Order: C-alpha cells, then structure tokens, then sequence
C-alpha cells in the first residue's frame, strides 16, 4: 500500500520543539538535532504547524508569507537541511498548508484594503482576494468558531471602509476561492514546497472555504469541488505526495472529504469523531458511543486512510458532539472555566487523565488500535502538561521538556525569555518530566510509548485490516478483532476503574485460541458455542492473536 | 396554620452530636446541653435518627425494640428530660419510626424463625409477622435498593428452613403488613412515644410496606391504605402531632403520600424531586430541570407541607433521575468509586461543593426559598466534611465539631475511641472547621445560616406561598416570585460561576419597584413591557420584595 | 518597558517568614526554603524588610550597620545564596534602605555623642552626622510622627549634654543631610548592596530628610534634591535597579517623589492618598472619595510606576484624611481602644473586614485593577489575623503560618519561643489558616488569589492601561476603563451588602459587547445612547473587556 498507511506521525511546533541558538525560540537547526530521538521511538513521519512568516496572532495559523521560513525558525537554507536530514533517517516531512485564510499583515491584504479600484482609476486586482461586504449582512446565522473572542464573522477594515469575512480571527481574513487567481494562488504556495521535497501537507480549516448564502458555509459541494482539483493537481505533477484533511464535521460529512475513486480528495483525514468519545466513554464507564459513532462512519475510497488521534494544539473540540454529550464533558473534564474556550476545552492528555498511566496507557493503545495510522502530539510521549495561565489554545504549546537543566532543555535561555515558558509546576514541570529522565528509566512512559509502536509494526492488521466490533455483555469493555491478510488480532479494553467480567462473542472463532501479542503465552481455546468469559483488571488492554 | 408548616427542621443523630459521659458515644444528656445552640440557630424542630435499641448494623435502622433507648444514649429517664427540655425551648422534636422491617435480633423475628407451629404443635402467632416464602421465586424483578451488598431479596434463614423479604440488609426482615396484627404493634409503638410527648415521627421507606405480585412492590394501593389508616389513628388520638414520609418516587408517585382532603394521609414529605436536580443545574449552569421537577408536582392538600432538604445521613440518591441524568452526576459529583454506592453518591454537601462557600450558600438560599419548611442536617451549617474510609454511609455520620480541644469537642475520649472517629483532615478537621471558631469568627458560614433563617422569618412568604417561576432569558438564572397575605417576594439566583446578564418577565408588576429584603434598597422600577434587565455576578441570589 | 511596572511585589519580613534552625527565628537559609511558594503564587519581586544588624527597638528600622546582616538572619553568605535562588527563578529583590536616621547603637552616633572635640582637643568628624540643638528650641510646631510614645522631636543626649533630632523615637536620630558626608555615606550603603546584585530598595521615610526652619520639615526641596542625586548615582552606575518610594503626603506633594523627566527621581512611589478612602467607602458604601482623591493625582512622568497596597508592616496610616475622614474610620475599624496607635489603626486585614471574604476579595479585585503595581503583605493572602497584645505594629508580623504543626510551620521551636508568636486564637490562629490547608482546599483564598494574579497578568491594560472614571448613577457602584494596546477592560465594583442597580455610562463604547474576563460569557452589546443597566450583588466585582 500507500506509505501514509503505515506511518506513525508525529505533530510537533518548530518554534517549540528545540532551541539550537538560545534566544528562546525553536528553530529548524535545533529540530534537526532532534531527529534520531523521534526515528527511535517509532516515529515515520513528522507533521510541522506553520513555519512561514506571520506576526503569529495565531501562532503562525495568521500566514504573512507562504514561501519562506519565519525568522524565528532559522533560514530556508535551514530548512532544507533539516528535510535533507529527515529524508536521510527515513522520516516523511509534511507541512501546515492554511488555505482558507491569510493574516491581514499578508500583502495580499495589505493590497486589497486600498479599495476596488486603485489611484490611477484602474481596477485593484488583488481586492477580490478576500471576501468583502458593503453591510455584513450576508452569510448571517453562520457559526462563530472563536466565540470567546468574534462578534461577528464580518469587521469593517478601517481604511477599505468596508467588512471582510473572516471564519476565524479578525486578523485572518478569508481568501476568496470564487476568484480562479485565488485557486491558482495556492496551487502554487502548494508547488513551492513540494518543489522542495516536502512529502505531503497537513490541509487546514478545509470545510469553510466557500461560504454561500443560504447555508452553513460549511461541506459545501463548491468547496469540495476546489480539492478535487487540488487532488488532481498534487496527483499529477507529485505522486506520491499526501493530502491530510482537518476536517471536525459529523460522520456522513467527513467521509465526503476523502473523495470517490472516480474523483479524488483527500488521502487522509482526521477522525474527529470518534475522539470526543473515547473520552466520554472513560468517564461513563460506557464504550457505546465509540461503537455507535463508528458505525456511523461510511465506507472509505480505496486510497484512504484514517489518522486517529487523542489530542493536538488545538483545544479538545466539542463542536461535534451532541448539546448533552458536550455538557457531560465539560462536567467531566473541565471543573474550571478557565478550562474552556470556544465550544472546547484545552488541557492536555495527561491533565485530562488525572496524570494516571494506566488510563493514558489505555487510551494510547485503543490509538494505535483503532483502523487508521496514528498521530501523537508532541510530549505526549513523556506526560507533558500544559500551562492554562497562557492565553488561548498555547497552554498545551508549551516546550518540548528534553531533561532537568535550564528550560528543561529547551533553551540556554530563562524560562521566562523562552517564547513560552517551560512548565515548572510540581506535577509536571521539566524536573520531573523528561526525555532524559525517561530513557534512564527502564519503565518510562517513554519506554512505553517506543515499546507498544513496536508491537504495532509486528502486526500489519492494525495499519490495514478491518474492524468488526464484538458483544461483550458489558458496556465497560469494548472489543473488536482487526483481520488482515490471513492474520485476525483480538483487541480487548476495559474502560472502567475496577475489575470486569464479559462474556465475548467469539462464536466465529471456535477451536482457535487466543494468544498474547506479547510474550506468545496462550489462553484457553474457544469452545462451545464461542461465548467465551473473560475478566479484566482496570484499565486493562489485551492485544491477542486469533490462532490459524 | 399548622407548626409544621412555620418550622425549620434539624437531622441530628444523638450517637454523634455530644457525648455527655466520656465513653465516646453522643447521648441525650450531651445532645440536651446542646439545645441553646440549637434555639440559637433558628431552628424549630428536630428529628433525631433511630434511638431503640439496636445491633448497629445499620446504625440503628435495624430496630430491637420499639419501646426503649439504646444504652449507647442513656435511659428513659436520660430520654424524658431530654424532651422537657426541649419543650421547654419551644422546640418541637420528632423520632424516627422504622415501620417496614425490624432487626434480625428483634424478639418477634428470633420467635418467627422457629416455624410456622410451635414444637408443642400449636401454632407460632409470631411467624406471620413477617414475609416468607419456600423457593423465594416471588416479587422477582423488583428493584434491589442496597446493590452493593445484597445479591438478592430473599435470604435463607438457616433455622426455619425457609426464605424471608428485605428491601434492605440481611439483618433487616420486612414487617408483614397483611397480618393486621403487625398494623397494630406499630400504632402501639407509635402510641408510646406520643403518650410521652413526642411531637411527630419521620416514618422510614413508607413505599415498600406492601408487596405484591405482577407490581414493582412501591407505591401499592394496599400500602396506601395502611398510611391512610395510620394517620386516622393519630388524627384522632394525638391531634396536632405530625407525620413526615421519607417516600422517594418520581413528581407523580410522591404526592399521592399525602392523601387527599377526604382521605389524609402524612402532612410533610420530603421533597425528593428536586433535590438532585438542584446540584445537575449547579454544574450544568443550567436551572431547567429545577422547573420541569418542580412543574411535574401535582397540587398537595391544604394540611400539607413539603420538606425541602440538600442532604442528610445517607447518600445523595439517584434513584429517581433518568439514566443520562445519573450518569451525568456520577461524571460531576463522583469522581473516584469510593464517593460512589447503590446508585448515589456519599458525601457531605460542602464536599460536593468543593468548598466553595459561594456555592454553598447559593444552595442553601434556594433550600430556604423553595416552597415547604426546611431541615438542615447537622453539621452542614458549619461546613463540615465526610470520611470515605468509613463503610457505608458512615462518612457523612461522623460527630459533630463544637471546638478545637480534644475530639473537636464531641468526647473527652480520644478520636480512636469515639464511635465514629471525628474528621480531622486539613481541610474539614475540627481544628478548622468547628462552632467554637465561627461563634468568635464574625462572618462564618454559622453565623451567615442563623442570619439567612433570621430573614427567613421575616417573611411568611417563604413557608406558606405560591410559586410562579419566572423567565429570565438566560437557563443560569432561575427566577421566581412567592405570593402570600399580600406580600410578593421575587428570588432571583444565579446558578454559574461567571457573571450573567437576564431579562426577567415582571409584565405582571409594572409600576412595582423591587427592594432587597435586606437592607430596604430598592432597585428601578418596573415600566413598559417589564422586560426587566438583570445582571448577576457568580452564583449570587437576590432575596427581594415586590413593593405593593 | 520596565520591569517593576509588569512585577507584582510581596513585602515579608525575614525575622518572621520561615526559621530554617530551630531557634525560633526566621533567617535567610528558612526564607530560601520558601522560594517555590512565592513563585507559585505569582509574585515577582520581593521586598523584604530591614535585614540589617539592629537592637530592634523599632524592628530594626533603626539600623546600627548599614553593611551586614543580623545574626538572628544568618550570614552574608545566606543572604548571598537567598539572592541566587531568587534570580534563579525569575524573582527580584529589594531591601528596605533607612536613609533619615539610624540606631543610636550605630557606631556614628555612638562617636557624634561624644561632643564636638574630642578629649585630646582636636574635631569629632562624627559629630556633624546628626542635628543637634543647644535648647532644643528649633523647628517648633512640626508634627509629631509617634504621638503615643515620643512628647518631642528634640532629645537630650546624657553624654552629650545637647539636644539630637528624631522625627522617630528616641532611639533612631535623624541623619543631617546638609553635612555632604551624610549624603555619601548613604550612596556608599546603596553600592555595597547594589553591588552584590540586589535589584532595588524600598526607601525609608524619605519626605523628612532635610529640616528647615519655618516650615513643616516635610517634602522640603532640599529633600527632594537629595533624592534626585540618589537618582542619578543609580542611573548611572546601577542602571535597570528600582527605587521605590514611601511618601505618604497629599495627592499633591506625594508625585514630586517621581521628579520630572528632566530631572528623575523615585521609579515608583506607593499610592497612600488611596488607601484609607478604599476602607472609608467600603463602610459608606459610597466610592465618592476613591474617585476623588485618585483624580487629585497628576500625572506622572513616563518612568513612573504606582505601587498599589491594602496594608502593610505598619498601621493603617490616617495621617493624611480630614479630621472627620479619621473620626469616621476610627469610629469603623477601631472600636476598641487598643486598636489605635499614633493617628492610624494597627489591625490586619481580614480583621479589618470583619474575616469576610466576600470583602477581602473585593478590596483584592480593586488593588489589582488600579493603576500601579500591586504589592501583597505576606500571610494576607491566607487570610491572617494580628496579635494586638503585642507592643507597636507588631500585632501585623506574627510568623507567617504554613502548616498546622508546631508552631504553624514556623520554627520547630515552641511558640513561646519564637520571635513573636504565632497565631493561635479560633478564628485566624494557624490550626484554621495555614498555607498547607488552603493548597488542599479547592476554594480557598490562596488559590483564588493566585487564580485572579493569573487573570491579571493576561490582560496588560492592568499593569499597563489608562484610567477613567465611568458614571453610574449609584455612589456604591465604581466603575472605571483600563485602555492600553487597543484593549479595553471594563472593571464594575459595588461596595453595598446588598444588591445595588446603575446605569453605567458606556457611550463611548456602543456597539461593543462585554465579556467576562474569567469564562467569555457575554452582556448585552452596548446599544442606544450607552447607558448600561446593570444590578451587582453584595461586594460583587465584574471583570470584563470591552470586545472591538
Ligand atoms: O473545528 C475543529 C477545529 C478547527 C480549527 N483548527 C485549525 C484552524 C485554525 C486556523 O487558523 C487554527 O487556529 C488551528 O490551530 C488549526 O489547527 C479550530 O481552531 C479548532 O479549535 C477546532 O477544534
Ligand atoms: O430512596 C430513598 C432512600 C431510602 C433509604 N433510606 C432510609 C432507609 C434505610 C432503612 O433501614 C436507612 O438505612 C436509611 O438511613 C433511611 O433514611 C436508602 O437507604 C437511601 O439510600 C435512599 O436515599
Ligand atoms: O506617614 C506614613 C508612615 C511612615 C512611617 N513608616 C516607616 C518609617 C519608620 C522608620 O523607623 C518605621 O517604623 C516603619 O516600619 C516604616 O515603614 C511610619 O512609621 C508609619 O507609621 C506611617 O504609616
Ligand atoms: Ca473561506
Ligand atoms: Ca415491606
Ligand atoms: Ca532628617
Ligand atoms: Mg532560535
Ligand atoms: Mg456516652
Ligand atoms: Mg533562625
């Protein structure tokens, strides 16, 4: 297959990841230094948030220029040596290609906001870029998604004298892809990187390109219409390059964004849905909306492949949930306001988990279970925290925590000059967790995380077979066997804080028995009528094997 | 109107209020040094848990003897002073009748178990007190209460041979109501302590007397009926005295406890309804399933009274919530498995509240404010806290805290001694929490309760008005006014932690200012449509009169 | 810009925060111990108070060696390695410079006092140190500070046989700053401390340097010159070092301490005019007085910084208040007579307010929204009370209380040996406010005050803003703006307890609608002319943005 079906990703921020030149800032050279720590956990190929130029209002999601590399992050000559040294240690690079919008300090913007028509009478043809408004009234009842911090998805530009349309922050206004230089704009954005070499992009914000009255100016087909043709061009002027989809709708929705056969989009996308449920169903003590949600994910095109994943930088999101599965997580999960923030709540995996390996373990190995390739999020791997007295979603950005000196590694310089601060707190500040700590320790988290890779890439089943799901007689333990190529994995999971008993229907399976992944020990063969009684410690995972 | 209907009420239990003597058990001599704090407070009457004699082994709700006090507490004599007194105070006090079921030890039951006929062949009148059956296949599919630790509702007695009925614990053998020769030890137990003076009775799990088969076995016409004959009883012997039900069961099921006009039955029963959903609506933010709760009561009798109540010796139950409802509070209000048992959760109200006297006030003014008479439970107006490592619903039964000095001035004996070990944590423990320290302490939660019932008074509204709710555009803020004898109390709160902006349905008052009840400061008049701005800050209640 | 306009400061006392030795004393290897804590809470510079060799007379305010350390401290190396970890961790420190007198103990004036020639006829160079008078007769009719202890600000030295000059007690004679060797004795005190990388100085009662006749010896331009040389040496060989001022004059007098910018003097001076009249409007509930004298404060030069306190290490100051200002707040916060002490009140802070929290967060909400830097008194922040059976001030620097062991964590020595003792009464004694307690408490005010410096540090316009005053139509409801990087906090107080309504004047903002601070829940969008209804609870505090 594809070799996005077999990778193991990993999101992480340059700017955050490692300091190279101790002005507090992460660069590319620092990265680079970085690589064989990533390559040794397992890591195939790593997914970078946006690197261009910016005034960073949103971190770099506000893009000032999309073909160069931010100051911050060292030079393009950097860049490239970072890229040459991944492909060296066969790792994939792909990048942050934010599409629906572009920071107003862009001088596409810069631009358009002199008017429609320019001194000499002549037409500005860089003012249909964006997405412009006499009144704001179009496009009303249209979700606000940074509700904490927009009125409106209209502002009125000061010197335009008129409103331009902004899904996101008024500081990253909409580009117009009914305006075929603007489609054309970012083809090219797309040929300057992987001109370069870049194996593929994370694609941002996809649902909310074209925004039609009348509706929610989300899926709409003209917006699915711009990535067919971005498919088709990637397709070929670059095989085997990836398109990776965020796409945070609802089941029926997402699916669409990967396309048909006949008419390609995406190659990947993330599974949103059932992200929000894993969680859920460990509070409850319930697996019924992880099974529920599933199955309500249609069939994927042949190129397809899922990216599952626990959390990112962003917050843990909300939007798609039902109004009271969304009130039951922010009770569980959010006792603080300050947890909150725009229809999510931003923490961390750990924090989240009450800082409990067993349920960090649990949830972790239902990731790299579930039919997909996985991502972790950066630090995820040594139980990193985050820092909620930093505004926005940059309390989970905090970082990269290497070992107990200064800045926790980051940096030579303070904590308080790094471009956020290193978490410090007695839980989980950088003198008790770290890389360096946890490749001492030979029962690390760390260790941990390396380890159950490993198990994985012994089992192609779990990068490519199905997934049926399998009564249990408990809402507790979720089970479900994985078949590929001959091979079928039995994968059982308690969800609950104490010891469960289920009575598995392996009615399919009768004579075989059912062996441990690891360390070849077996259990008793199935009998009868297949229902076969099993019970759990809490937070138990079993990753057996289905005999011939 | 009748006393009970003017009168706060207070759940004390003398094994745990004040221990006279020195042998860490609370007895009627300590519980009697008492009653000037307990005049002081404001409160009217109190209910004090099962005194007879007893096994303990469900702290004294498995009853011996329904004519005698438990040694542990003192004498008769102990007892009878004890109720002079508290007459002597004005105070009203009501026991505790434990009618469906009797202890094990009881000397009816070890009497029942020898068999249906004597071993001189005569016939044993006392095995018909209680409830048997040979296979114990009846009442199958009837809710068992006590899920934790009984597997079923029938329990072989080795002796007689044959299966007995429990709702409740092993130790704990249903009475057999059919047997109208059980009806009448029950009145004559009730008449004992009536002929003593005793003010009333709380009557214990009224909605299990009865069983049948084909029913759920709650709420039975016969059972009904055994009420309805009770009441006659004590309506015609001991007029004025009162009858409280703890009956929890869904808005349309509880109301029919209290009889109708023709045929009465108790004159209070405890509000179960909205008790649970005044906690939901705290964590929710959200104050509508106070309305729909309080909306589903149907009309009581002119005698009757509801008794509103946030906690008291056993867990907060959720038995009478849906199934999402339920398992939204195990997420909110229970975060380890030890805070839970047999559906509910067992803790103390400021534990529940994290503490927050802003939170733990805002409850009680609504407890105050709901139409019926209130009862606090002991303890809970000095914040005390629960002990989890004490089986069953001990944790919230531990002694009373009066000062800093040895056992928190409960025992001259040590903590290890008392009956219960009082709570001595650095968050709960009587070093900081005790009324020694908020008598001194000029704005503690003590003195804050005996003001809030102070104003209470003030204002008959609160007990004997009409409640018409109030929409305040905004589901934090729950809104209501209180109607009686011309005066029109309005009683807005906020149910969340941030401030709230509210546009309150005053049509009905336009031209009327509000004014606080206390203070006399009066807010703009209503005009126009009397769409009434409001702004609120965290969990604040506006006690306010309507001007006439 | 600076950064002591972005610190908060913590003012402790080393003699009193934490013993690290066990001889009932606090020292600097204690206070070493304790840096985490102030870190955690948010604090940024430490004042600590006089650490100098002294007889304490005046808790060594009077100073006997202006270049070490006391022994009941440690050594200098302690005072040395206190100042690395303080750095180390992001911490500045200042100490606290006594510039207009020493100890008589010092060796000065042990020489001055031996007279103007020596027994072998020739000059005493230390004679002209100190102000000395044949009669005593000059600078009469100039204030008494000490009214309850001094009779007179001339005393007769026995040795002597001449009269030496105190604004202080008699134990503390003035330095005379007209001998230019004075004046070079106190910047070599500066150097030596400066020099080991202290970060600053709080300086000691600097309006009463320079005495002249027919005047009242206070805010003389001779004083303010001495000042701006003190300035310049700091500017010039210590660049980036604070000198913060203690001046509490009249609005006007009080900003000549800044200088001009041509001419610069203190970095900051603390805000006194406001103080008192944040307490007098508390009682009134009427904010007439916050409002004007904070507008009887001109503007102050670019370098400026006001320190903002509720109390300190003295009394509650009422030397600058009207006569009938001071019989109000004698009449309000000192109803017994022990609690007075030369014209001011010498309670702590929860006593002042009652131990109310609801009051101790509002005047907390408000120290950290005026313009200044905040600076907190230590052990405020759990809520401490005072010891007014001790002598002086004394009652407000009990050992601060870190857990409810021997001696509340203290020392491991016993009360009654430790410098003072530590509280132990019901209501604020270390058993109910510790710092151990109010970590594991969810709800209690030392972690709502670390939670609201969190809130503060993320919106600038508190360190940073502008300030105008917003009619209400209320005199109990203070409202203000806080305008600074295009941001706009909209700060709401009532000083009532009871609900009070206004109408706030938000014309120059509609179109704008407030969120919290704390959540983003929204008010009403500003419409119409601006005037903005509002109703606030009991010492309620709305803190919000005015979102563009
Ligand atoms: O709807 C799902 C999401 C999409 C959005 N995430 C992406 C789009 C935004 C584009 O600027 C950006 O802030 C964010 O980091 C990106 O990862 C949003 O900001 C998230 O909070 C949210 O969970
Ligand atoms: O359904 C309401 C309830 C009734 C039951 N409460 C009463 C019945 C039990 C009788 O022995 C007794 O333990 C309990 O204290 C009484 O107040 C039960 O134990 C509670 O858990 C529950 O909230
Ligand atoms: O007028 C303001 C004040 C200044 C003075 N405070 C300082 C000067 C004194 C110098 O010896 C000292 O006692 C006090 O602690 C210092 O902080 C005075 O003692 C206070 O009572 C008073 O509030
Ligand atoms: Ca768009
Ligand atoms: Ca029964
Ligand atoms: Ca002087
Ligand atoms: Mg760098
Ligand atoms: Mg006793
Ligand atoms: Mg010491």
């Amino acid at each position: 297959p594809e070799w996005y079906k077999s990778a193991v990703f990993y999101e992480l921020s340059v700017r955050t990841f490692q300091d190279g030149n101790g002005d507090g800032k992460g660069d590319f050279p620092g990265l680079t230094s970085r690589l064989d720590y990533l390559k040794n956990l397992g890591v195939d190929c790593l997914w970078l948030l946006p690197w261009f130029p910016s005034p960073l209002r949103d971190d770099g999601y506000d893009v000032a220029d999309y073909r160069g590399i931010h100051p911050d992050l060292g030079t393009l000559d950097d860049f490239k040596v970072f890229l040459r040294e991944a492909h060296a240690r066969g790792l994939w690079v792909i990048g942050d290609l934010v599409t629906n919008h572009t920071s107003s300090d862009h001088p596409w913007f810069q631009a358009a906001r002199r008017g429609p028509t320019l001194p000499d009478g002549s037409p500005n043809e860089y003012h249909d870029y964006y997405v412009w408004s006499d009144e704001g009234k179009e496009y009303a009842d249209t979700r606000i998604i940074f509700t904490d911090t927009e009125v409106s998805n209209w502002t009125l530009d000061e010197q335009a004298g008129k409103y331009y349309w902004h899904r996101f922050f008024a500081s990253q206004p909409d580009l117009n892809y009914d305006n075929p230089k603007v489609v054309e704009e970012l083809h090219g954005a797309a040929r300057f990187w992987l001109d370069l070499g870049l194996d593929g992009f994370r694609v941002d914000a996809v649902p909310y390109l074209i925004e039609r009255e009348g509706t929610s100016c989300e899926n709409l087909p003209e917006t699915h219409e711009i990535l067919k043709g971005f498919r088709a061009m990637v397709d070929r002027e670059y095989p085997g390059r990836l398109l990776l989809a965020e796409a945070n709708q609802w089941p029926e929705e997402v699916v669409e964004y990967f396309g048909t056969e006949a008419e390609p989009e995406f190659h990947m996308c993330f599974n949103f849905p059932v992200m929000p449920r894993l969680y859920m169903s460990l509070k409850r003590e319930d697996t019924s909306s992880i099974r529920e949600i599933m199955g309500r994910l249609p069939k994927i095109p042949s190129f397809g492949q899922w990216c599952i994943f626990l959390r990112n930088h962003d917050e843990l999101t909300l939007e798609m949930v039902t109004d009271d599965e969304r009130a039951f997580m922010y009770a569980a999960y959010a006792p603080d306001a300050r947890m909150k923030i725009n229809v999510g709540i931003r923490r961390r995996l750990a924090p989240l988990l009450d800082n409990d390996r067993r349920r960090i373990e649990l949830l972790n190995t239902v990731l790299l279970a579930l039919p997909g390739s996985p991502v972790l999020y950066y630090g995820d791997e040594i139980g990193m925290g985050d820092d909620l007295g930093l505004p926005d979603r940059n309390g989970v950005r905090t970082p990269m925590q290497w070992n107990a000196g200064t800045s926790g590694g980051f940096s030579t310089a303070q904590p308080s000059d790094c471009f956020f601060p290193p978490i410090q707190d007695p839980v989980y500040g950088f003198g008790r967790v770290n890389v360096q700590s946890q490749l001492q320790d030979p029962s690390s988290l760390l260790k941990w995380t390396a380890r159950q890779l490993e198990l994985r890439r012994a089992h192609p089943a779990f990068a490519h077979g199905d997934l049926t799901f399998i009564e249990t007689g408990n809402p507790a333990i979720l089970a479900f066997t994985r078949q590929y190529d001959g091979e079928t994995l039995l994968i059982v999971s308690n969800f609950a804080g104490n010891a469960q008993a289920g009575l598995l229907d392996l009615a399919p399976f009768v004579g075989r028995a059912p062996v441990t992944l690891s360390g070849a020990s077996p259990l008793p063969v199935v009998t009868g009528n297949g229902q076969y009684p099993v019970v759990m410690g809490k937070y138990d995972y079993y990753w057996l094997r289905l005999n011939s």
